[PDB]
């Protein structure tokens, strides 16, 4: 019946046209010590989150869920003013990212102390079931993450208080895979640690291009997300032709019931400006919040794909993901 946004609770019946996944703000781990010459300009950094949710209305999109994890400058306030300025529902997590390129030193400590587990189960309910800071604003999703081929000890723990967490709330589940690796492995642990995979998306499966590793994952029952549309090359990343060719393997064996599709933007990077070198450049020209609707749907209608299935992936599926 209702999903905590942070505008406060929405019926899941309003949640309409959906993407499950697109960052209004991000930072990589360390951008805050970098604060005199990365500043954080927020009027600035508003009007282009506010332009991105202008953008994805003109398509149909009612509803955004931001994954940005905790240690990479979540920040509720900020997306409130977002959604308070265009009307968009926007459902935050909370969660850290992976041990990669996370920050993992603060519950590695904890770690020694033996109370990292319970720390992290603790701040999943009071950031679920209380709110975020002195924020008033509730996580609608917690976010998992692993490593490249290894779900770590560290990341071991944030999986296993997840799932004691969703258990106790029914709260979904939103993970992380890097660069095409462990989804079935992610699906495994949590359901060997009771949570309910008709509450998960494994995300990133678009990094992988064997849909053999796709039905392996859809095999626990779980959602999977397409949602990285137009990241190319970077990032261990494969192209969008790789991805759609994947996406109609399944589409064909009837999985759109599992499905979700997402683009994975970075609206406004936290820290220091960059650019980037004008090979990769070019290859990320399609990362903006809209190609889905210009380029990517077009393509799979030209394929012969039905509307409706479609709407089973924006609208049935996240209305079903957030149903109790
Ligand atoms: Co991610
Ligand atoms: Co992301």
């Amino acid at each position: 019946e209702m999903v905590e946004t942070v505008c406060g609770p929405v019926p899941v019946e309003q949640l309409g046209k959906t993407l499950i996944h697109e960052h209004f703000l991000f930072g990589y781990p360390g951008f805050q010590g970098d604060v005199t010459r990365g500043t954080f300009r927020e009027d600035e950094s508003l009007r282009v989150a506010v332009e991105a949710a202008e953008k994805m209305k003109r398509h149909g999109i009612q509803t955004v869920v931001d994954p940005t994890p905790n240690d990479c400058g979540r920040n509720p306030a900020f997306l409130r003013r977002v959604a308070e300025e265009t009307g968009l529902n926007i459902i935050c997590a909370t969660g850290y990212y992976y041990e990669g390129e996370g920050a993992p030193p603060y519950f590695q400590f904890r770690r020694l102390l033996g109370t990292a587990e319970d720390d992290i189960y603790d701040m999943f309910m009071a950031e679920l079931t209380e709110g975020i800071a002195d924020t008033g604003i509730k996580a609608g999703v917690i976010k998992l993450a692993s490593s490249k081929g290894r779900i770590t000890e560290y990341e071991k723990m944030f999986f296993r208080a997840a799932a004691r967490a969703q258990k106790e709330t029914g709260a979904v589940i939103i993970t992380h895979t890097q660069e095409g690796t462990m989804g079935p492995e992610q699906a495994a642990y949590l359901l060997e640690h009771g949570a309910d995979p008709k509450k998960i998306v494994i995300g990133h499966m678009c990094g992988n291009t064997d849909p053999d590793y796709h039905r392996k994952t859809l095999a626990y029952g779980v959602y999977i997300a397409f949602d990285r549309f137009g990241i190319q090359g970077m990032v261990g990343a494969p192209t969008d032709e790789e991805r759609v060719r994947t996406l109609l393997a399944l589409l064909r064996d009837g999985y759109e019931k599992q499905i979700m599709l997402s683009h994975d933007t970075v609206n406004v990077w936290l820290g220091r400006p960059f650019t980037l070198p004008e090979p990769f450049a070019e290859m990320m020209k399609n990362w903006h919040v809209e190609h889905l609707f210009v380029n990517i749907i077009p393509a799979l209608k030209n394929e012969g794909i039905r509307d409706e299935v479609l709407e089973q992936m924006f609208i049935g599926n996240p209305a079903a993901l957030f149903s109790a």
